[PDB]
């Protein structure tokens, strides 16, 4: 599933665009220079490789972020947390899952709250674990609409601040449908 | 689902005439206290208010003041959602969710100019309404109520971590919408 969701932000060509060297810089797999350098490629931008291109991404949103450690207890929250992560920040997508374990721990008696800090760290897993463990695949389909709902309000918001497209959020509402 | 179904499932099949000193309301019957009783213009005892009252009461705070009738006309599922919304969080709360929805999917202002956030249905909101749903068909009907329940699930969770809604009561709403 993510790797569905890198290979189609990945498109089947590069797309080399040279923007000013401050202002993104050249830019191919929609992989900045500054982003590049920053993940160790010294190259060209304009011979920069899908596989480097898909170790940065696989870097940024699924390993840096232990979205896939998620994926070990529930590949689906993983997957939802990882395409949250590419348009809002892992950090936002993380936060998200957080807030959600707390409410739904029944005053702390499965868990105690967690830090909401955006994170994922044993405690999240270890709280994720005993949640799926109590509530069973049921309490896995309630979190996945609940990420879905604080995921639609947050379109919602980038929408009103024109940081997301009328038509992304129209046709994200359209994929979650009967 | 349905408003008489959400109204006849808060009005039970029994009164309850529970004497609160003022303060935490009471006297209170069929949910009624009598502050709202008489300011519907009720002049009996609180203790022989009948359910009849009691639903023209509900009906009236929660469906045609808001203009939630006038929205079914257009959408018999959207108002629905509102009235549902509205008896939980205010009536005003839920209206204002349809206010943003609708200018978000108005295509840079194509369908209709943005209206009012303002929370409550006036004419360019109904009209707003009748707009998109001509536009965009039954495809647009689904669309919106998937959108208002990510803004109502999202406003839940807000309640629940203020401690202003039953962490139960959040799991049960989206445990419904599984």
């Amino acid at each position: 599933p993510k790797d569905e969701i890198f290979d189609e932000i990945l498109g089947k060509e590069g797309g080399y665009v040279n923007h000013p060297d401050d202002k993104g810089g050249p830019t191919k797999w929609g992989i900045t220079e500054k982003v590049a350098r920053a993940h160790g490629y010294r190259g060209d931008m304009r011979n920069l490789t899908r596989g480097q291109a898909l170790e940065i991404l696989e870097t940024d949103y699924w390993y840096g972020p232990r979205f896939d450690r998620v994926a070990k207890a529930s590949p689906d929250v993983a997957a939802e947390l990882c395409d949250t992560g590419v348009n809002m920040g892992p950090s936002v997508a993380a936060k998200m899952l957080q807030r959600w374990l707390n409410v739904f721990n029944q005053g702390g008696r499965l868990y105690p709250d967690m830090d909401t800090d955006g994170r994922i760290g044993p405690r999240t897993l270890n709280a994720l674990r005993v949640y799926l463990e109590k509530r069973g695949k049921d309490g896995e389909r309630v979190l996945l609409v609940a990420l879905n709902c604080t995921q639609g309000e947050r379109y919602l918001e980038l929408a009103e601040k024109r940081e997301a497209d009328e038509s992304f959020v129209y046709g994200w509402m359209k994929e979650r449908v009967l």
